[PDB]
C-alpha cells in the first residue's frame, strides 16, 4: 500500500472510501479503494474479468486486515455527466453508444456467469474516448433495483442487470429517473405505478414470492410513450423488454445487442470539462 500516493478522495461508499492516487514507483494514477478468504477468491476471480467496458482491476493487496483495490482511473461518471447535460440532454446517438457498450460489458460478465447486482448511474465510469464501462461490481439508491430482488427472490439472475440498465437508459433519454423510490415499498409501489401491479398472468409465480402481498393496490399500467417520450419506436420497443417483469421474459444483453434500435450505432465522443 505504501506504494502510492493518495491525491484526493473522490468518494465514500457501503464498501470503502475511493481515492485518486498516484503509484509512488511507476507514475501510474489510479483509484485506490480501501475496504474496511472467500472475499479473496471472489475478488481474485475479478482480475480475471478482463473488458474493455469493465473498469480494469489492477491489482489487489490484502495487508493487515485492510484490503486495497487498485483500479484503472477514469476522469468522469455517468451521474455527473448526466446533472452536466441536464439542460440540454445528452444527445441520442451517445446514448445509444453508451447503451450498446454497457450491453456488451454485461453480455460479457454474464457469460462468464458474474452478476453485477447494483448497477447505477454513479458506477459507470466514462473517458475523453466515448467508452463507458462498468465498475463497482457487487443510504443505498433502491431505484435501479429489479422488482424480484424487492419482491425477496433470493437466488435471482442476470436479468437484473437488464432492469438496472433499463432504468438508466430510460433516465438518459428523459433526464429524470424511472422509478426514484425512497422505501422498498415505495420503490416497488412507483414500479406498479407505471408498469402495472404484476400478477400471474405477465409474470407466473410473482403471487408465490416471499414479498409478494395480496394487499398489494392493482394499478393499471402505463404507455411508454408516456415513459419515455420523445424515444422512437425502436428504443421504446427494446426498453419494455428490458422492463420485463418475469426475469424469464426478460431480454438478454446478447439478444438486445441485436435489436434494431442498434442497427445505426455509433460511437461519438462526449464533451467533457475536467
Ligand atoms: O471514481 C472513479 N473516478 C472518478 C474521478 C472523479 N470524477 C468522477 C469519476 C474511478 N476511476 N476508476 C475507478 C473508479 N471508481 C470505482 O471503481 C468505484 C465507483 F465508480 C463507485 C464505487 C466504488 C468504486 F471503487
Amino acid at each position: 500500500m505504501e506504494n502510492f500516493q493518495k491525491v484526493e478522495k473522490i468518494g465514500e461508499g457501503t464498501y470503502g472510501v475511493v481515492y485518486k492516487a498516484r503509484n509512488k514507483l511507476t507514475g501510474e494514477v489510479v483509484a485506490l479503494k480501501k475496504i474496511r478468504s472467500t472475499a479473496i477468491r471472489e475478488i481474485s476471480l475479478l482480475k480475471e474479468l478482463n473488458h474493455p467496458n469493465i473498469v480494469k482491476l489492477l491489482d489487489v493487496i490484502h495487508t493487515e486486515n485492510k484490503l486495497y483495490l487498485v483500479f484503472e482511473f477514469l476522469h468522469q461518471d455517468l451521474k455527473k455527466f448526466m446533472d452536466a447535460s441536464a439542460l440540454t440532454g445528452i444527445p441520442l446517438p451517445l446514448i445509444k453508444s453508451y447503451l450498446f457498450q454497457l450491453l456488451q460489458g454485461l453480455a460479457f460478465c454474464h457469460s462468464h456467469r458474474v452478476l453485477h447486482r447494483d448497477l447505477k448511474p454513479q458506477n459507470l465510469l466514462i473517458n475523453t474516448e466515448g467508452a463507458i464501462k462498468l465498475a463497482d461490481f457487487g443510504v443505498v439508491t433502491l431505484w435501479y433495483r429489479a422488482p424480484e430482488i424487492l419482491l425477496g427472490c433470493k437466488y435471482y439472475s442476470t436479468a437484473v442487470d437488464i432492469w438496472s440498465l433499463g432504468c438508466i437508459f430510460a433516465e438518459m433519454v428523459t433526464r429524470r429517473a424511472l422509478f426514484p423510490g425512497d422505501s422498498e415499498i415505495d420503490q416497488l409501489f412507483r414500479i406498479f405505478r407505471t408498469l402495472g401491479t404484476p400478477d400471474e398472468v405477465v409474470w407466473p409465480g410473482v403471487t408465490s414470492m416471499p414479498d409478494y402481498k395480496p394487499s398489494f393496490p392493482k394499478w393499471a399500467r402505463q404507455d411508454f410513450s408516456k415513459v419515455v417520450p420523445p424515444l422512437d419506436e425502436d428504443g421504446r420497443s427494446l426498453l419494455s423488454q428490458m422492463l420485463h417483469y418475469d426475469p424469464n421474459k426478460r431480454i438478454s444483453a446478447k439478444a438486445a445487442l441485436a435489436h434494431p434500435f442498434f442497427q445505426d450505432v455509433t460511437k461519438p465522443v462526449p464533451h467533457l470539462r475536467l
